[PDB]
């Protein structure tokens, strides 16, 4: 067998059916006698392939793959890569090299010391020393990926490589298994579930590897038994809890001070699937106020290593999650209220404030949507506001990286198609990937794109005005036509400019049977 | 608090009261005022310094914590680094760099691009941002090393930094306990258990891991219980099981073809605590031969990654041990039967045979002796040879470095006070870390050294005899006096031409109050 | 021809005729079949290797070839790579890999990552991905090495490389010729020219980039048409002029204020062949004072970078002091005045004050000896009382690391056989690189080493006394015996406890046909 012929065999065996990608002259003999049962999804620019392919790991929970050209489609991918290393995402990035014989003149299209190009992004970087390596090499590739903590990961391969005879014994890299299952040692567990069961005031922080890990459902049975009030940890990537549900509390304000001032009180808080914690702006403080242990449970070393407060577990979150569910006693406590529903903004008959967009995405859309966030000034209001019941809800560009939602958005429909998905992206951050609304053209991906054009990279001119920071040039975006984008690609495009419009243009873009991008007028 | 009163009291409240040293003057601000309850052990050259933290840290099976020179002091231990990666011995390297002013001008003592220079044989590599960040960079040191897998970790710390105002918040970094103590959820494991109880004919491997973890008696219950042969994982840095238990078979040839043939009819071979596997020789062939399927339990992401077959289970050793041996059914097949003694070889009044040596250290030495090898043409019948029945008995370079035998043996006899270490090196191995002779004078560490003196880089004579390499230069080291070399480092030295005489010189240094060094003429 | 026969071709026709090495089995093939017109010569230590390397290639101003084994054996040599980075030591280093079969697997001996092992220390490091390569990537190594600024480079290999066909094209490789022997353009030398004729009172720094390129005549040349005062750069690896020329003053305080204070009142300072400035101490304050203007002749874009004042010119040392020599004006100032002797120091019949050791050395050593300090609270003093008239006649651990001198004068002797080697070496600094003494015994080299014994880190005491610093551990190192450790290496030794012994020690020591060790009992 080939290089090529066993390279497929092995992706196909360890359950990878789908290739995003951009190819190139690299890729060419990689990407010949494409199998028929594989699909390979095109996006135009590389920010985009690997938007879409992460978007489509973290909602299908398993590894996807993608295939780069060399150094400059690799380089012009690292942005995504910083987003995928802060989520956890299971990617297999490959780029093709240049032939073995021209690769130490330095020819075109030579990656020169391809591993360290992706590197700190990625788990594992790696160029096989061989052609009969280059399966071996796939199959670390496909393991580092997915074994917690998931992560991306990247395989350079000569060209060359993938027409040399394989070695038959590859076969065995076909089937293996690799398990990252793993939960606390009974004994220390039981102290651990002791120590929850004597909690007089507990709080339970949740962050995006429950939901990645879809241990959702398992931290409600936890909250309810130990009737304890549910956070999710700051900077938030994903929605790891029912956002109605009585015990859930929101999203915690990412600053040291604020988050130890809304634990104050709480004798014992356990932190699940979240660095402790993601903090964002400036807010000295105390870690802790006096009185509060803090209990993490992490699938990755370098969070509990990094935690500037108390202990840690290193574990699979699915794994403990259910165990401490069911190993928990029923507090006699009386269950958390309900959070009540958050105020109307007063709106009249011009330009959308954002609180309307969101209020009106919860009253229309259906109750398993899919949202995606990059509407940067407006995420409070959006966890306020968003009715999210079930799990794979929510995506937030978890390195805070532009250029995420809207090819991630086209990747989470592809993973879901029988779930709505609506991503609601600012003026701003809607052209870092702006190819990618293509690809949801041309394989009628049909998500619903809702544009919020203030004008201006808003939340930038709300930093400045806080730090007092006068004269700085380069916060507004005047001047871009969302719809000529949209058909510019392809896409079906409406305009919003007040909320009768809104709801108009809503109830059109969900009956499509294509992917619609709205541009709604935001308040300024 | 001082970043130096917060980092001493960090470092004692994690357990750590030993400096293993080798100091310059980018450190004296930080062993300034050293601890009264803190112990700091001098080694001579860096490699010393290293290699005897790892044996202490390797037998104690805790963290050991190391300080060197810059970038000249760090680089002089990178051999030893190595070692220790492949050993995952848990150490924490320190190294101090310029005043943070000085930095910029690369003044002499700066550690250009610190963080880079261990890199790749390290787990985790920093130069704190700010002299308040280092106490928690510390304690994500300390933590990064004694995670599984354990390994080494390297921090660099401008000279100025020590002795300004520390965080107060630092205090929350003092108590926290970090756990990757997890073994397969209760499923998966049932699952493995099973599998386990219906195999036929199982065989067991076990690793360096196995006893890092204690796990040797755990092991042994479950061989018993499965009657299953044991044998030791290829080119083996520690002995995981009790040498004439009658179980063991004892090291396994590093090679892929002699490995499938020896596995040849065992249906399930479960490997725990060793890499998938640790060839050596290139030996081509089956990976496994039909009818045989692997099993693997590891601490380490990376082996289960790179493992060519079998499955993987990522956890840690001592608690997938114990609860293997806990459930596990007991077979009705027969015990297997011990291995025959091996054989007398003819020895004359001259020249020792290698073989000589080690039934006359195993006559002689204490039944919970701790040997060390780096006698590199002798392993095989060392293993043959040496009944070793309890835990932490062995070591051996684990990357097939040299220097590490010498300084590592002080340093377990350093944690191992009541356990004679008695260290076998070769003549042309000793000279790598020779000045560690000085810390066992020093400290009066009562290590014994058997210098195994042929004249010549023995296996690699053998090696070219093999690959029919003719006209190698530089494999002979004729005309060195090691009773001179151990006189010049204030070591008592003795010798042996003969039989007799090494009997004799036995007998004196197993009675003697410090470190005693033994040149034995072995045959040429 | 074989990969192996093209490769020991090129490195014939590029002038290497000696290989460097401790040798390892991934070594084995490339060593076999060794030319009958190359030389090994074997170290016992990495370290070692590298250093005797070193000092060869900085003695005779041509590269350098090393071959050591692996990861570990490269590890080993790291701290010797550092000092050769810092004298832009024209080394290539080599390393055997595994065979491209088992480098996946990570086989023992595997080198990880190889490339990035001996970074940030090398100016390129490289593994090829074929063995057709290998010729051309050791092309590479060699131009790498030589091109100014000099530096050490590094080129890993795996062993099944050197048997394979080589491709018959290499033979365009062998005799490359690749010049950096290149100078400022003529318009804005001329510039620089008239700069230097109209200043009033100019002075001259020189490093040891000028020694390196044997400019140091036409220094000579160039101070004495200015009239310039001539001061050695602080932190001197080598001595770039005549001691006792009239214009020297010898070498410059490794401080800010002191330098800026020393060059007041000197309108323009010319650097030649150093960095600006490789200060050590802290010692805060101006860079310059007001009224001097500092121009720098620098072989090295780093260098030239980072002086945080005056003008710079990237160029080979030896072109542009030539240039320079040659082009200025014969100044009718009068020329400086030569230094004072420096005074004898009182010395009673007991210990040696290191004032004595140097004047006896300087008056019975021959005019053209060659003298490497690694004696570290002495240099002051061994700079004022050493008279160095020839070029090459002083080596300094170019990045203070210890453990350089003892090999690199051995070294140096080899290339260098008709003048005196003697290296004045601390007690403490002789441990690094202690088994080097071996080398200089088994190949003859008739070295000598004078240990300047007084128990102690001295300088660090010292730094330990003006820090305030109290209680520091691991200063001291008593109970060595040097003259023990050289019979333990074959290396002929002497005492000498007061000056009537150093003197007939001396004696004894110049007259010998081989390697001498002198223990010199020093003041403590
Ligand atoms: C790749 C990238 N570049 C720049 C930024 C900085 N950034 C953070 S938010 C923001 C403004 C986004 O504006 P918009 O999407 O219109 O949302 P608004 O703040 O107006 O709600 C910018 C540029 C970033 N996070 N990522
Ligand atoms: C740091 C280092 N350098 C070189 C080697 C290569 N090496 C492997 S075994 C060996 C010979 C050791 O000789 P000796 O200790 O006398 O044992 P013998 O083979 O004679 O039994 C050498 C040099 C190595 N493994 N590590
Ligand atoms: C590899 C290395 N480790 C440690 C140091 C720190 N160091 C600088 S000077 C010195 C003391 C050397 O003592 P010695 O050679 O006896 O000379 P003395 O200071 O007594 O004159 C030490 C350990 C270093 N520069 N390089
Ligand atoms: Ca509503
Ligand atoms: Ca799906
Ligand atoms: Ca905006
Ligand atoms: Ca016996
Ligand atoms: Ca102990
Ligand atoms: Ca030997
Ligand atoms: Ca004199
Ligand atoms: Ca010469
Ligand atoms: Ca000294
Ligand atoms: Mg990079
Ligand atoms: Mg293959
Ligand atoms: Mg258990
Ligand atoms: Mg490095
Ligand atoms: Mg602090
Ligand atoms: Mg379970
Ligand atoms: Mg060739
Ligand atoms: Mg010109």
């Amino acid at each position: 067998a080939s290089v090529h012929g066993t390279t497929y065999e092995l992706l196909r065996r360890q359950g990878i059916d789908t290739v995003f990608g951009n190819p190139g002259s690299n890729e060419l003999p990689f990407l010949k006698d494409f199998p028929e049962d594989f699909r390979y999804i095109l996006a135009l620019q590389e920010a985009c392939v690997v938007g879409i392919a992460d978007g489509y790991a973290q909602a299908s929970r398993k590894p996807a793959f993608i295939n780069l050209h060399s150094a400059a489609g690799t380089g012009n991918a690292m942005g995504a890569l910083s987003n995928a290393w802060n989520s956890h995402s299971p990617l297999i990035v490959t780029a093709g090299q240049q032939t073995r014989a021209m690769i130490g003149v330095e020819a075109l299209l030579t990656n020169v010391d391809a591993a360290n190009l992706p590197r700190p992004l990625v788990k594992w970087s790696y160029e096989p020393a061989s052609a009969a390596e280059v399966p071996h090499a796939m199959s670390r590739a496909i393991h580092m990926a997915s074994m917690a903590p998931q992560g991306p990961v990247y395989l350079s391969v000569p060209y060359d490589d993938w027409d040399k005879d394989a070695d038959p014994q590859s076969h065995h890299l076909f089937d293996r298994h690799v398990s990252s299952s793993v939960r606390l040692n009974d004994q220390d567990l039981d102290i651990l579930v002791k120590a929850l069961n004597s909690a007089s005031n507990p709080a339970i922080v949740l962050g995006p590897d429950v939901d990645a890990a879809n241990a959702n459902a398992d931290c409600v049975m936890l909250a309810e038994r130990l009737k304890a009030p549910v956070w999710v940890a700051p900077s938030a990537p994903r929605c790891p809890f029912p956002t109605r549900h009585p015990c859930f509390r929101g999203l915690m304000p990412a600053g040291i001070a604020a988050i130890s001032q809304l634990l104050e009180g709480h004798d014992v808080v356990l932190v699940i699937g979240a660095p402790v914690f993601r903090y964002h702006q400036y807010d000295p403080g105390q870690y802790l106020k006096p009185g509060t242990r803090l209990i993490s449970v992490t699938c990755d070393p370098l969070e509990a290593a990094r935690a500037p407060m108390g202990d840690a577990i290193v574990a699979d979150i699915g794994a403990m999650a259910s165990a401490l569910a069911n190993l928990v006693e029923e507090s006699s406590r009386q269950l958390p209220t309900a959070a009540p529903e958050p105020a109307k903004v007063d709106q009249d008959a011009g330009r959308l404030h954002p609180e309307t967009v969101f209020d009106t995405l919860n009253d229309m859309a259906p109750e398993n949507a899919i949202y995606l966030n990059e509407s940067t000034s407006t995420t409070a209001q959006m966890w306020q506001r968003l009715n999210m019941r079930n799990p794979g809800s929510y995506y937030f560009c978890a390195a805070g990286g532009l250029g995420f939602a809207l090819p991630a958005a086209i990747g989470v429909q592809l993973a879901e198609p029988e779930r709505q998905v609506i991503a609601v992206i600012g003026d701003g951050s809607a052209n870092y990937s702006i190819s990618a609304l293509w690809t949801a053209a041309q394989y009628n991906i049909p998500t619903i794109f809702v544009i919020m054009n203030n004008g201006t990279y808003g939340v930038l001119r709300w930093i400045a005005g806080v730090l007092e920071a006068e004269n700085v040039p380069g916060l507004d975006v005047p001047g871009i036509d969302f719809r000529a984008l949209a058909k510019g690609y392809g896409v079906q495009a409406l305009k919003a400019d007040n909320l009768e419009q809104l709801k108009g243009s809503l109830q059109e873009a969900l009956s499509a049977k294509g992917p619609v991008l709205i541009e709604v007028s935001t308040v300024s």
